[PDB]
């Protein structure tokens, strides 16, 4: 394991702290753990799984849907994200997306 990634959307209950590695897509790291987050496509071709990495670093790469401005303003498409350090994420941001 390597990274402790905390996941919160205070108003949704989720306020767990999970261990992830720099090779586990945060989405899966969170589902091993038993809290069940958002996802549809599981491939960077959408937005349902979106979060805003409050502080820290991630690698999206794999993403096909978020455009630059959206990634500069904190949007993470969790499902295909690998943690790059420790990071706290807000779990559900699609209503607010664009
Ligand atoms: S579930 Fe569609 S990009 Fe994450």
């Amino acid at each position: 394991a390597t990274y402790k990634v905390t996941l919160i959307n205070e108003a949704e209950g989720i306020n767990e702290t999970i261990d992830c590695d720099d090779d586990t897509y945060i989405l899966d790291a969170a589902e091993e753990a038993g809290l069940d987050l958002p996802y549809s496509c599981r491939a960077g071709a959408c937005s349902t799984c979106a979060g805003t990495i409050t502080s820290g670093t991630i690698d999206q790469s794999d993403q096909s849907f978020l455009d630059d401005d959206q990634i500069e303003a904190g949007y993470v498409l969790t499902c295909v994200a690998y943690p790059t350090s420790d990071c706290t994420i807000k779990t559900h941001q699609e209503e607010g997306l664009y």
